[PDB]
Formats: structure tokens, sequence, C-alpha cells
């Protein structure tokens, strides 16, 4: 049982496919290695691990944060003033622009080295709306039938940032606010990268499927009409609801996602309402089998 | 080359008319081998100005193999082996064979060719369309070839005539074939008598078979048989697939047919 086999930290799991609520710490000071063991331990099995009523200066989340790994921040968020490293997920109450994160995908995949973690805490928050939708790749992956698995455990899959800041946004009509939104270069947008279709996890050591609707062009060999319904399976397996967690934000609450063998999705129900989150990005390595 | 029949490709992917010889006498080695030589090649290949009786239609048939037939269709009186595909000119309805196809894909061994004899067709309407899943085959990517060929499919008649007993028996065939004549390999899905990949759930079969019929079925791997009074066809039952073209109503269209048997499609 939790109750025992953490002695340092408490652990109340969300659902029985990922995601817990840690109390019995402070994030205001700096973590005993008994304590940050248990809470990496608790990250690895959990994939996404809140804390509540952790009331953290900019310092101490950017503190908190390198605990994980090194601070590389995603290309295309605006940082608060003084801060680089902390950046904005914030709409204002009046605005009507693309929310973002609007779909199932995890962070910044384009990247030839993806985040390994974000770092997320709630400013200003509604009383109700806005959400965070997470899920399980490990899941997603071990629930594929054993032929399934044989069938798709080899391919790569072609990555890009085109829909979101490249040439095949730029040509649609859905566009950002530049409250939290960079202006970026069309070039980079389009950059495509290779990753594989499966990887493992090197924390954990477990293996999870890895391909999101946003930034996954096509099957690498393969063609477009090829690539389509194979990618769109996969994206309809990963996002069954009993795959899912649902996170409700509180002020002050902080919360780590694991980039890697987790998706989220922002919920954009509180139309009229502020809704201001700050986050730090911890750098990962090359996505690999 | 061809020295003894003359072949006259219908497109660049299968398909072809041969004249040059009488179907109505017994064939030697050599015009025989020239026969199977463009039938293997051409996949579908049809015989204008062919008058040919019942015994002769048995006779060349039996020259691809043994002749059998299926049970379900049913056979002109004193010939067991020719059987009828007839649609009178009052008749409305449904067609036999209207979407792509190949025959009787739920036995262990389906049949290996199907010769058909027009006997009293429209001047127009009611043409075949064949395809080859040679193409199908060789037209997909690399990769995709790599990730599929290993797959095998359940084939049934059930959605034909079973629940949805011997129309409900499941059979097993890869996905991918190899022609025991020829040694080339093909497709082998379709539509009407394959359920679903073998150890995969439905969600995750369905989405691929859709993919490979819609693949298998694009225009630029078919051919069209136009035909006339005395066409004899034959098609091979492994590396096509067909389909017969409803435009034709209140027109009689009467041919006849004859089924070769084959082995079990193999890897």
């Amino acid at each position: 049982p939790l109750s025992q086999r953490f002695e340092r930290i408490a652990v109340q799991p969300l659902t029985g496919v990922l995601g817990a609520e840690i109390t019995g710490v402070d994030l205001r000071e700096p973590l005993d290695d008994s304590t940050w063991n248990e809470i990496l331990d608790a990250f690895h099995t959990y994939q996404v691990i809140y804390f509540p009523g952790q009331a953290i200066t900019n310092e101490q989340h950017i503190a908190f944060s390198r605990r994980f790994g090194p601070v590389d921040p995603v290309p295309l968020l605006k940082s608060i003033e003084g801060y680089p490293e902390v950046q904005m997920i914030r709409r204002e109450a009046n605005e009507s622009g693309r929310v973002i994160g609007d779909d199932w995908h995890t962070d910044s995949t384009f990247l030839d080295a993806p985040p390994a973690a974000v770092v997320m805490r709630a400013i200003d928050v509604p009383e109700h709306g806005g959400d965070t939708g997470f899920l399980s790749m490990y899941t997603a992956w071990e629930t594929l039938s054993p032929t399934m698995q044989a069938t798709i455990e080899g391919l790569n899959v072609v990555h890009s940032a085109t829909r979101v800041f490249g040439s095949l946004y730029q040509a649609q009509n859905r566009r950002f606010s530049n409250t939290s939104v960079k202006v970026m270069d069309v070039d980079a947008g389009d950059r495509e990268t290779v990753h594989p279709l499966v990887v493992t996890h090197p924390g954990s050591g477990r293996k999870g499927l890895y391909v999101n609707q946003v930034y996954c062009q096509r099957i690498e060999g393969m063609t477009d009409a090829e690539s389509k319904p194979l990618l769109q399976f996969l994206y309809e397996h990963a996002t069954r609801f009993d795959f899912t967690c649902r996170v409700r934000w509180k002020k002050d609450q902080v919360l780590v996602w694991d980039n890697l063998c987790t998706m989220h999705r922002a919920v954009p129900d509180y139309a009229g309402k502020f809704r201001y989150l700050t986050r730090t990005t911890v750098g990962g390595v090359r996505p690999a089998r």
C-alpha cells in the first residue's frame, strides 16, 4: 500500500490508469534525497502528478523543475518578464482565437529532442472550466493486440510543426492570439524529423506508443494514402476515454507531466473567463526504441 | 514474341485479346504453351469469334486444370460443368458479382480460373471490369509491403449466404500470395468474403482492410472488357478481381461459364 510504500510523501491515485495527487511536501524549500526519490518514483508510476496548495515563487518553480533535468524552453511560447525559463499559458477573458493545445498531443515532438517533462503552475484559474485531459501511452501500447504490436513496432514516423507554425498553419484560418504565442519562421515550422512509433522511456524502461495528431505527418516510407488510416486508428485507440484522466485546476496547483509517455489536451469550456498558468520545460533526449 | 497466336494487350496493366487460333479444335503443345504464357502475363485473356459448343468449352477449360463445378450457380441441362450467367429482359433487381471480388475465396482451395463464353449479349452494356492484384501489391510502398506481408486474413461466406453452416465456415489465407504458375506475388483481399485480419481486433482490422480494398480497386489497376457474341474469356481467379457492370436494364444477357479448380493459396 502507498501509505507504507511512501514515507516522505502521500500519494492519491486519480484513476486506475494514470494520475496522482501528491501531498506532504513543501515545494518552496529544497527537497532532500529521500523526498525527491519518492517524487521521482511516483512520477515514473503515475506519469502525471500534481501538488495542491503550493504557493511558490518563479525561482522556486524553476528550482523544482531542475530536479527533473535541464530547463529547455519550447520554441513557440512567450516567457514572463525577468524569467526566460518560465513560459505562459495565458488566455484573456475576452479573447476568441485558437485555444493552445485543444487537440490530443504531446509537446513539441517536431524537435530532434522533445521535452522530457513540463512543470505547470496555476496562477489564476476559473472555479470551473479549463480542466486538462491526460492519457497514458504505456496503456495505449499495452492494449494493442499481439498481431498489431508485431505489425507496427518497427515503424518510424515523420513529425513537423507545419500545422502549428509552418506552411499549413499559414494557409488556414484558425489562428492563435499574440497573448502566449510568438511569431515564428515558416521554415522552422516545416522542418521534418523522424521518431520511432514505439519508444522506450529512459527512466521507467517501459515501452510506449509515440504518435500524435498535431505533429505527426506520415509513417516514414509510406504514401499519405497508406499512412492516413494507420495513424488515424492509432489516434482513435490512444484517445479512448478509458485511457484518460481529467485534472481540475485550483490556484497554486503545481503539476508535472511526462512528455514522452503521456498525451494531454486543453478543454475550451471557459469562454469569458480569465485563465493563467505558467510552465517550465524540462529538456529531453532523442526518442529511442 | 508469339509465333502460334496473335496477342493484343488491352492496357499496360492487364488484359489481352488473342486471335489466330480455333478453339473448336484441339490445341497442339506449341499453341497451348503460348496461350498459357499469355495467360500468366496478361491475367485476363479473351478470344473473339469462337462459336464453340458446350463440349468444346469444357475441353478448352480442362487444359487449365480440373473442371468442377461450384455448387452455388445453376448448371445447364446435360452439362453439370457448364453454368449460367443469365439475366432476362424482363428481369430486374440485384445482379451477380456487382462488387469487386474474386470467386469463392471462402474455400480452402478457391478456383484457379473461370472460362466465360458469351452467347447473347447487348450491343452496349454489361461490360466486365477486371483488375490486377499483382499491380495492387507492386504499387504499395516498400514500407507498406514489409508491414503487411506476414498478415493472414479470415475468409467466410457469412455475409453472402451465412448467418450475417457452410456460409459460416472460416478459412485463413495469406494477405499476399505467390502464384503457383507465374511465381509472382499478389495481394489477396476482397470485401465480399474477407472478415478480419487474423489476430487483430475489429477496430484494428477494419481500417487496414478498408485501405487495401480502396487501394486494390484504384481505377488505374483496372481494365474493362466489352463482350460480343462468341467471345471466350479466361480470368485468373488468384491474381485478379472482377466486377459485373449493371448498365443493361431491359436487355437480355446470357453467358455460360466453367470453373477450373485450384490449390491452396500459398505465401
